[PDB]
């Protein structure tokens, strides 16, 4: 709808890599998250199965091993990497309404925050889920589960495929931002 | 019925302790086993409850912790301590039909086997069940139970009360047999 119209304006104001490659990969990630990945995680808790009769053990074991869902993490990441661009668009429009360094300092800082947000969320993915591969079986001993209980994840393989996809694209977006930084560094 | 009539005959052929005290304690144990204890163990497996959804885990955990039921052990013990008396009764009757040392050697050996059988079964009770107290909770990890499963025993306290009763009486029967041995030892 209006999203592509809005992205058209920020498309008209960027650099070689920024106009084309960064914008395409950003839309690439949104499409994957929306049309494909969001329904892989639909039954994440409904189809989580634990071999026990203890009431409440399923709730605490799912919450222990999935403190925040993968799709919610990706939704937050896309929002954080798109706000610096949104700020520049309004900042330029505000400057136009009133009417080198002013735009240069904002644009350079704008791509600096995207690298930080991109790397921070990638780091969170690794430490929180201990690698990018999801297991079929999780062993849970949190109260009130008696001793250790076996619980089984829903669609672990398909979730691994989409996890590798999102991580790979995010790593590419980091490299593109770094090269854009270098092109504005050699300019001096 | 005829059991007391049969016990009357062996009552007429024994010694001071043997005629009265050993016979009474033997009948004492049979009454407890039959009229009281046998229905404490009636629902031993029916009311054995395990906190799991694994099919077959209840069967293997009950079999692991109760390889042979207490009442079946006591039934075997009473049979074994009553056959030496039964042999003497037929041996004497056979001797009567045909018609000091011959009866003395049999009678002395007869009370010797009762001590051995009484002590052997008491030893089995201790090693197999690790003391004379039954626990409410047993932890079981035999296949196919996943990890360790909590299982709950039926009527553990009442079974402990009758276990202490049968063990105490059996220990008294050992002492009575030993004193009878001493009385036939000082005779020389």
């Amino acid at each position: 709808g209006t999203l592509q119209t809005i992205l058209g304006g920020v498309n008209k104001h960027s650099t070689s890599i920024g106009k084309i490659w960064l914008t395409v990969l950003f839309i690439f990630r949104i499409m994957i998250l929306v049309v494909a990945a969001k329904e892989v995680w639909g039954d994440e808790q409904a189809d989580f199965v634990c071999n026990t009769l203890q009431p409440g053990c399923k709730n605490v074991c799912y919450d222990h091993y999935f403190p925040i869902s993968h799709i919610r993490l990706w939704a937050l990441q896309l929002i954080f990497v798109s706000t610096p661009a949104l700020l520049v668009a309004m900042h330029v429009a505000y400057r136009r309404h009133e009417k080198e360094g002013s735009l240069w300092w904002t644009y350079t800082s704008s791509i600096f925050f995207r690298v930080i947000f991109e790397a921070a969320f990638m780091y969170v993915f690794y430490v929180m889920y201990d690698g990018f591969s999801m297991q079929r079986l999780v062993k849970c001993n949190a109260w009130p589960c008696p001793n250790t209980v076996d619980c089984f994840v829903s669609r672990p393989t398909e979730k691994t495929v989409f996890t590798v996809f999102m991580i790979a694209v995010s790593g590419i977006c980091i490299l593109l931002n770094v090269t854009e930084l270098c092109y504005l560094l050699i300019r001096y």
